[PDB]
């Protein structure tokens, strides 16, 4: 298992622009393309980010190229953020990976916002980040994902993905 194919799990993969469990614009592996209202607005800014006139429609490729700069920029995310980074620096491998999805879904801001699940995941102490995450939005609004994610930060395993 690696990040990639965890979170390929967790957003799954849609060719057509759908709406999120926000109801917000999306492509391809949770790509969010606005947050505007308008389809309109979500065809504009996904031809943009394709480079090309889609027609609210990509390829697998297309979805997989959007996927890879998704990924990549939530790990420089987390590395120029000056809340983010200690906490990663802290981590296994594992758990990192963890921290990276939950950047991926909820964005940098999102996640820096955790101050204290964050202190108590660079302190090690497993089972009392996990209670502290799941007093949050996030795990009531996706709770089936946020226990996976959550999970993966008490164990340190992928077992929550196998
Ligand atoms: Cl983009
Ligand atoms: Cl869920």
């Amino acid at each position: 298992m690696n990040i990639f194919e965890m979170l390929r799990i967790d957003e799954g993969l849609r060719l057509k622009i759908y709406k999120d469990t926000e109801g917000y614009y999306t492509i391809g592996i949770g790509h969010l393309l606005t947050k505007s209202p308008s389809l309109n607005a979500a065809k504009s800014e996904l031809d943009k980010a394709i480079g090309r006139n889609t027609n609210g429609v990509i390829t697998k490729d297309e979805a997989e190229k959007l996927f890879n700069q998704d990924v990549d920029a939530a790990v420089r995310g987390i590395l120029r953020n000056a809340k983010l980074k200690p906490a990663y620096d802290s981590l296994d491998a594992v758990r990192r990976a963890a921290l990276i999805n939950m950047v991926f879904q909820m964005g940098e801001t999102g996640v820096a916002g955790f101050t204290n699940s964050l202190r108590m995941l660079q302190q090690k102490r497993w089972d009392e980040a996990a209670v502290n995450l799941a007093k949050s939005r996030w795990y009531n609004q996706t709770p089936n994902r946020a226990k996976r994610v959550i999970t993966t930060f008490r164990t340190g395993t992928w077992d929550a993905y196998k």
